[PDB]
């Protein structure tokens, strides 16, 4: 699938540091340690199970406002 | 806490101007200059001491029909 573009859904960012001034954002929060992290695919990219990112590839070091701590 | 969406309570808008249609609205009126404002908790977002806004965060440039001027 095509790689996700900043702002895709929920304020998505390919560079979590970029989500900085977001009230919900916390240091340490990445698509990688997210409860929506499907599996890795190619060169930092992976799949997000959250229904909203079903047709794009997302980035390991990225972030979105729908972020939940992995269990 | 979570950010407050538009219409949360008392005609709430995260962007003051949007309320230009309210009888109680006046240019220059903002959460940050409101008596119920409990200051920025996060960057551009603060607390509201009004019980109807107690679970959420409100926005410095927002406005609610229960606005009260402050010093
Ligand atoms: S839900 Fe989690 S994994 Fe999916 S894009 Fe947002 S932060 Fe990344
Ligand atoms: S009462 Fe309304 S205008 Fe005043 S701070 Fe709370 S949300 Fe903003």
């Amino acid at each position: 699938e095509p790689r996700a573009e900043d702002g895709h859904a929920h304020d998505y960012v390919n560079e979590a540091a970029d989500a900085s001034g977001h009230p919900r954002y916390q240091e340490g929060q990445l698509c990688e340690n997210c409860a929506f992290w499907g599996e890795a695919v190619q060169d930092g990219w992976g799949r997000c199970t959250h229904p909203d990112f079903d047709e794009v590839l997302v980035k390991a070091e990225g972030w979105c406002s729908v972020y939940a701590p992995a269990s």
